[PDB]
Protein backbone atom coordinates (compact mmCIF):
# COMPACT_ATOMS: atom_id res chain seq x y z
CA UNK A 1 0.00 0.00 0.00
CA UNK A 2 1.35 3.35 1.13
CA UNK A 3 0.64 6.41 3.24
CA UNK A 4 -0.20 10.08 2.86
CA UNK A 5 -0.16 12.60 5.67
CA UNK A 6 -0.02 16.30 6.07
CA UNK A 7 -1.57 19.52 7.20
CA UNK B 1 -6.20 20.17 11.40
CA UNK B 2 -4.65 17.69 9.01
CA UNK B 3 -5.02 14.29 7.38
CA UNK B 4 -3.52 10.79 7.54
CA UNK B 5 -4.28 8.00 5.04
CA UNK B 6 -2.84 4.50 5.15
CA UNK B 7 -3.25 1.51 2.88
CA UNK C 1 1.75 22.73 7.01
CA UNK C 2 3.29 20.25 4.62
CA UNK C 3 2.92 16.85 2.99
CA UNK C 4 4.42 13.35 3.15
CA UNK C 5 3.66 10.56 0.65
CA UNK C 6 5.10 7.06 0.77
CA UNK C 7 4.70 4.07 -1.51
CA UNK D 1 7.94 2.56 -4.39
CA UNK D 2 9.30 5.92 -3.25
CA UNK D 3 8.58 8.97 -1.15
CA UNK D 4 7.75 12.64 -1.53
CA UNK D 5 7.78 15.16 1.28
CA UNK D 6 7.93 18.86 1.68
CA UNK D 7 6.37 22.08 2.82
CA UNK E 1 5.03 18.41 21.20
CA UNK E 2 3.85 14.92 20.30
CA UNK E 3 4.44 11.96 18.03
CA UNK E 4 2.85 10.18 15.10
CA UNK E 5 3.91 6.80 13.79
CA UNK E 6 2.51 4.08 11.67
CA UNK E 7 2.60 1.98 8.57
CA UNK F 1 7.56 1.07 4.82
CA UNK F 2 6.14 3.46 7.38
CA UNK F 3 6.54 6.84 9.05
CA UNK F 4 7.61 8.35 12.38
CA UNK F 5 7.21 12.04 13.30
CA UNK F 6 8.27 13.61 16.58
CA UNK F 7 7.99 17.13 17.92
CA UNK G 1 12.97 20.97 16.81
CA UNK G 2 11.79 17.48 15.91
CA UNK G 3 12.38 14.53 13.64
CA UNK G 4 10.79 12.74 10.71
CA UNK G 5 11.86 9.36 9.40
CA UNK G 6 10.45 6.64 7.29
CA UNK G 7 10.55 4.54 4.18
CA UNK H 1 15.51 3.64 0.43
CA UNK H 2 14.08 6.02 2.99
CA UNK H 3 14.48 9.40 4.66
CA UNK H 4 15.55 10.92 7.99
CA UNK H 5 15.15 14.60 8.91
CA UNK H 6 16.21 16.17 12.19
CA UNK H 7 15.93 19.69 13.54
CA UNK I 1 11.38 -8.80 15.46
CA UNK I 2 12.73 -5.44 16.59
CA UNK I 3 12.02 -2.39 18.70
CA UNK I 4 11.18 1.28 18.32
CA UNK I 5 11.22 3.80 21.13
CA UNK I 6 11.36 7.50 21.53
CA UNK I 7 9.81 10.72 22.66
CA UNK J 1 5.18 11.37 26.86
CA UNK J 2 6.73 8.89 24.46
CA UNK J 3 6.36 5.49 22.84
CA UNK J 4 7.86 1.99 22.99
CA UNK J 5 7.10 -0.80 20.50
CA UNK J 6 8.54 -4.30 20.61
CA UNK J 7 8.13 -7.29 18.34
CA UNK K 1 13.13 13.93 22.47
CA UNK K 2 14.67 11.45 20.07
CA UNK K 3 14.30 8.05 18.45
CA UNK K 4 15.80 4.55 18.60
CA UNK K 5 15.04 1.77 16.11
CA UNK K 6 16.48 -1.73 16.22
CA UNK K 7 16.08 -4.73 13.95
CA UNK L 1 19.32 -6.24 11.07
CA UNK L 2 20.68 -2.88 12.20
CA UNK L 3 19.96 0.17 14.31
CA UNK L 4 19.13 3.84 13.93
CA UNK L 5 19.16 6.36 16.74
CA UNK L 6 19.30 10.07 17.14
CA UNK L 7 17.75 13.28 18.27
Amino acid sequence: GGYLLGS
